[PDB]
């Protein structure tokens, strides 16, 4: 069902965030892009999202806050400086995925998001 | 609970497969390594696994066969030649994850497997 799923994208790079939103639209998803993690966290309180993908320096504390407050929301952490240490932490904090940036492709990223909502 | 989860690893590289088994053992998981996809598929019929990770050229048809026969088993596809096209296909075929080789680390791979069984 078209527009039945809404995705929040916390992403500083507006061009990239636009490309992901357009890709998600292809599969019938609604998506909001924000460059601000504080904005994103607030949005989750006033709108109902099914999934959030966050790229931010302080992503990990955010993961835990959302997992506690909004337990059924799928959380994907994406990082331009991926490390083994941060991957382990993200999963231990309850993230549903950890994705290195840059992405393989918009289509591959969308397929993964699709799967995470399956 | 120790040994309550069993993982099948289809992996041609015996040294790498050993390293993953040892890593999984750290978290209380049992793991069987096989270098043969036909062997692995057969094992799934005679033993009860919770998760299979497969690196093989013919992984994608296998994904669909297992998803149809053994629907609750988590399936992770790992590839030494990752492409956008094959990632999309793996997810569309019902894989729970698609992981590029080489791995970030054994600990990061184990954390991901842990999460996929959560």
């Amino acid at each position: 069902p078209r527009g039945s799923m809404r995705v929040l994208l916390i992403e500083k790079n507006s061009v990239l965030g636009g490309e992901i939103e357009k890709g998600l639209n292809v599969k019938g998803f609604m998506a909001d892009v924000t460059e601000s993690l504080e904005d994103g966290e607030y949005l989750m309180d006033i709108r109902n999202y099914d999934l959030v993908m966050v790229s931010d320096k302080n992503a990990l504390s955010f993961v835990s806050r959302i997992k506690e407050k909004h337990s059924s929301i799928v959380v994907l952490v994406s990082s331009d400086n991926p490390t083994s240490e941060e991957e382990v932490h993200a999963f231990e904090q309850g993230a549903d995925d950890y994705i290195a940036k840059p992405y393989r492709s918009i289509k591959a990223l969308v397929a993964r998001i699709e799967a995470r909502l399956r």
